[PDB]
């Protein structure tokens, strides 16, 4: 909503479609879906609505942005995609990385997140420090997702569910381990685990836990744990919005 998507040529659209297929095979084979989803979200999550700066505009490939502490390990993601990107010179890096995130959700069994091409690659990375801090709580989440990005409380909880795939690594964030028993399967297990309490072998970040105690976030955790279809619907909505921050009249 509020979006006017740009026209791209037929050749551009053809390349999107071909790149989508190549990304499915590559991501599935390399077992890197969680890392690609992180790459897409960290690219998008820097958007500040008040200044219209940052966002999903290809800047995460910049050595300067990769160097941000919140981006530890994403240099691997960028390197992994470079040979594929080279097969699609017509596409912006901006579009390619968001497409990789959409594909990451799909190949792990998640919802089909709508994708619209046309993001332009911007020259300057945003300032460091805009991405969410895992050690903080509900006020912080609203500052970053709501005040900066312009997303809703519903979008915050749904997007937190992205942790249903993947794991933290002690050499990247310092945190360690998967949120779920099935880290390459996209489902509502993140919320199920968040509710059941701490289980050995599984991770919960303070930021994950903050969902449980917030008056608005908690009913959403409950809904998603009870209804995976509702989670998938809200997740697809939220991911689309995230992937489109600052893009197509924002
Ligand atoms: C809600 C606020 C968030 C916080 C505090 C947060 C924090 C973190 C941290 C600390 C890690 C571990 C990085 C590492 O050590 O490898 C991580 C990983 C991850 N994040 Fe988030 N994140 C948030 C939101 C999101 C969103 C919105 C998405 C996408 C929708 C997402 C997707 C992922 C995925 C898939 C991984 C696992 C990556 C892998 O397996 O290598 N996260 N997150
Ligand atoms: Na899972």
């Amino acid at each position: 909503s509020g979006k006017s998507y740009p026209t791209v040529s037929a050749d551009y659209q053809k390349a999107v479609e071909k790149a989508k297929k190549k990304l499915r095979g590559f991501i599935a084979e390399k077992r890197c879906a969680p890392l690609m989803l992180r790459l897409a979200a960290h690219s998008a999550g820097t958007f500040d609505k008040g200044t219209k700066t940052g966002g999903p505009f290809g800047t995460i490939k910049h050595p300067a942005e990769l160097a941000h502490s919140a981006n530890n390990g994403l240099d691997i993601a960028v390197r992994l995609l470079e040979p594929l990107k080279a097969e699609f010179p017509i596409l912006s890096y901006a579009d390619f990385y968001q497409l990789a995130g959409v594909v990451a959700v799909e190949v792990t069994g998640g919802p089909e997140v709508p994708f619209h091409p046309g993001r332009e690659d911007k020259p300057e990375p945003p300032p460091e420090g805009r991405l969410p801090d895992a050690t903080k709580g509900s006020d912080h989440l609203r500052d970053v997702f709501g005040k900066a990005m312009g997303l809703t409380d519903q979008d915050i909880v749904a997007l937190s569910g992205g942790h249903t795939i993947g794991a933290a690594h002690k050499e990247r964030s310092g945190f360690e381990g998967p949120w779920t028993s099935n880290p390459l399967i996209f489902d509502n297990s993140y919320f199920t685990e968040l509710l059941s309490g701490e289980k050995e072998g599984l991770l919960q970040l303070p930021s994950d836990k903050a969902l449980l105690s917030d008056p608005v976030f908690r009913p959403l955790v409950d809904k998603y744990a009870a209804d995976e279809d509702a989670f998938f619907a809200d997740y697809a909505e939220a991911h689309q919005k995230l992937s489109e921050l600052g893009f197509a009249d924002a």
